[PDB]
């Protein structure tokens, strides 16, 4: 059997583009992991991807993960747009690149490491450790550190 894992994830930004941060939280046995960082010019879905990029590649092994996000951006990409780039090379229909390629292939490579569930929530409320991933999110926007270095400027 796999070890039984929850992550939950969330992005902050505030501007479009603007500062950002990401917020994750991994659970096992009770015990809790927190991840967070700011970024000065980011946008919300990039902390998306990176929030859930960053809590899968902590686990040391193969796990079992419940992955839990309100994101729709994530979960159109995950259950719509991924399968399409996996046959056309990461391409649109038009042969152009896919907006953000760099961290959905990340997510890509960490999400094969794993037996993956994923938990779609509707909302921040009455899902409190989805509720302290945008706390932990907002106060590393407000507190930006790095530099999204993959982002492409579209302004
Ligand atoms: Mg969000
Ligand atoms: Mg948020």
């Amino acid at each position: 059997m796999l070890k039984q894992v929850e992550i939950f994830t969330d992005g902050s930004c505030l501007g479009n583009p603007g500062p950002g941060g990401y917020g994750a939280i991994l659970r096992y046995r009770g015990r809790e992991k927190t991840f967070s960082a700011g970024y000065t010019r980011t946008t919300n879905n990039r902390m998306e991807l990176m929030a859930a990029i960053v809590a899968l590649e902590a686990l040391k092994e193969h796990c079992e993960v419940i992955l839990s996000t309100d994101s729709q951006y994530v979960r159109q990409g995950i259950t719509q747009w991924i399968h399409n780039w996996k046959k056309r090379g990461w391409k649109t229909a038009d042969k152009k690149p896919v907006k953000n390629v760099d961290l959905w292939q990340r997510l890509d490579a960490a999400l094969g490491q794993h037996q993956i569930k994923w938990e779609w929530v509707k909302g921040h409320a009455g899902h409190p450790e989805n509720e302290r991933c945008d706390e932990l999110a907002r106060a590393a926007a407000m507190n930006p550190t790095l530099e999204d270095t993959g982002y492409q400027v579209e302004v």
